[PDB]
């Protein structure tokens, strides 16, 4: 079984993307400067001493990258900080805040490690944008390798290339391609994180469920790819054949689950697609009923947003698809998860590492057909000690929902770590992500954020690489 390679057209598009890339104003890269100590008091002094030095002409003459590399080789203590800086001025200002115990947008500082490992959040719909993943694909060999990996599997399964979609600026995403391309971006972002030493304590999903199965060791990459391919082409083909009274809209309204139970007595065909947050629910059903609940919400001063789809996932309109989905997913091999799963399919309940497999065919049918218990899964994570939530996405849509649920459960302090975002540099974003994992004491080998020194100019004249 030999997989499709990268397509001619993908190679052509890459050649063009690389030329366009080579001819742009080069930006200062974002460099992470880590400082740590057993005591916060010492960390703060270390930050101040580093600043003083970076102000000196010898400091000024050393590159941020050589300083960060040197800093990366120190003992990483329990009290930690990172200044994300593009130049010496930014680094110093940030180091000053660290020392002063003050805060600033490019600075993370904490007295000790968070107690529990991070929850990886794999959402999806709403996160897509035309150029998503393109810049990181061109600029990161590891990310690129994983995108190409998923690209082969998706070619093999559906007969087109997601890499073509990523590189081609004229192409935009639909119900089908959004799913498989975000999947690809999710897989590649996570493997990139794993490459730098990170891992999930648990996963939660809102597709994102396919990727979450992969990263939880519930399915092989192949089987996760089948899960997303099968689901996505069926939904895209179904939604395109929908016109008139067949249409079913989806919309976001500021009603709690309890509110919805009362409100729905007036709207007999509405269903819940997603419990997104304590007072935010995605509802679905016939257009006249969706507009009426929207109107009722707007009149009560509650937020309400109609989505763009002629179809309603997680409603009864999915019934015709379940047959095909069943047939198509026959053969998949559900495995025992290797990290925890908050399953938004199974009402937000938790499956332990080593537990029984969950990711059988019936799970994907159940998932497509029934409500997504997102806020419930998040609430269950908070209540079991989790404070770090890290969203693998092209745009951080789900973190805004996560914050509502964490706040509502009495966690005012949560560590909400995004990955990529539109109109934010993708390499910078990932530096920031990995910086933050480091500062909170999660697994992250900060040494791997710099290339191996080839000479002494790759170090700065500070401990532990002082020039004898
Ligand atoms: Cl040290
Ligand atoms: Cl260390
Ligand atoms: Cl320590
Ligand atoms: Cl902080
Ligand atoms: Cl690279
Ligand atoms: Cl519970
Ligand atoms: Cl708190
Ligand atoms: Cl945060
Ligand atoms: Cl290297």
């Amino acid at each position: 079984p030999e997989l499709p390679g990268v397509t001619e057209e993908a190679l052509r598009l890459k050649e063009a993307a690389l030329e366009e890339l080579a001819a742009q104003e080069v930006t200062a890269p974002l460099v992470p400067l880590a400082v740590s100590a057993f005591l916060t008091s010492r960390k703060k002094a270390a930050a101040a001493e580093l600043a003083d030095w970076m102000q000196s002409p010898e400091g000024q003459a050393s590159s941020l990258e050589s300083i960060g590399r040197s800093l990366s080789r120190r003992n990483h203590g329990r009290s930690r900080a990172v200044v994300l800086a593009h130049d010496h001025d930014e680094a110093i200002k940030g180091l000053r805040a660290v020392a002063a115990g003050k805060q600033a947008p490019n600075v993370f500082s904490v007295d000790g490690p968070v107690t529990t490992g991070p929850v990886w959040v794999l959402a999806g719909f709403g996160a897509q944008h035309r150029k998503m993943g393109k810049s990181l694909y061109l600029r990161n060999e590891v990310f690129a390798a994983w995108i190409e990996k998923v690209d082969a599997l998706v070619q093999d399964e559906l007969g087109y290339s997601v890499l073509e979609l990523i590189l081609d600026d004229a192409q935009d995403y639909g119900i089908e391609t959004t799913q498989v391309t975000i999947f690809a971006i999710q897989i590649a972002l996570g493997e990139l994180l794993r490459h730098h030493g990170a891992k999930p304590a648990a996963v939660i999903g809102q597709l994102g469920e396919a990727a979450s199965a992969y990263f939880a060791g519930g399915l092989s990459l192949r089987d996760a790819t089948r899960a997303i391919c099968s689901r996505s082409h069926l939904m895209g083909e179904g939604e395109a054949m929908l016109f008139g009274e067949y249409i079913r809209l989806m919309a976001l309204v500021e009603y709690s689950a309890d509110e919805i139970r009362e409100v729905f007595s007036d709207f007999p065909d509405l269903e819940v697609c997603v419990y997104a947050a304590p007072t935010q629910t995605v509802i679905g059903g016939p257009p006249e009923q969706v507009d009426a609940i929207l109107a009722r919400a707007e009149a009560e001063g509650k937020f309400a947003r109609k989505f763009a789809t002629k179809g309603a996932s997680h409603t009864s309109q999915m019934d015709p698809l379940l047959g095909e989905l069943t047939a198509e997913l026959q053969g998949i091999k559900p495995t025992s998860p290797t990290c925890g799963i908050f399953s938004t399919v199974h009402e937000g309940r938790y499956i332990k590492p080593g537990g029984e497999p969950i990711h059988d065919v019936e799970y994907w049918k159940k998932g497509l057909r029934h409500s997504v218990y997102f806020t419930h899964g998040i609430r269950n994570a908070v209540d079991s000690g989790h404070t770090t939530f890290l969203e693998l996405a092209p745009n951080p849509v789900a973190l805004m929902q996560v914050a509502l649920t964490t706040a509502d459960a009495g966690l005012h302090d949560a560590q909400l770590i995004p990955t990529l975002a539109r109109k934010q540099d993708e390499v910078s974003s990932m530096v920031s992500t990995m910086a933050q994992l480091y500062v909170y004491g999660h697994d992250l080998d900060i040494r791997t954020l710099f290339s191996r020194a080839s000479g002494p100019q790759d170090y700065a004249n500070i401990p532990p690489t002082r020039f004898k």
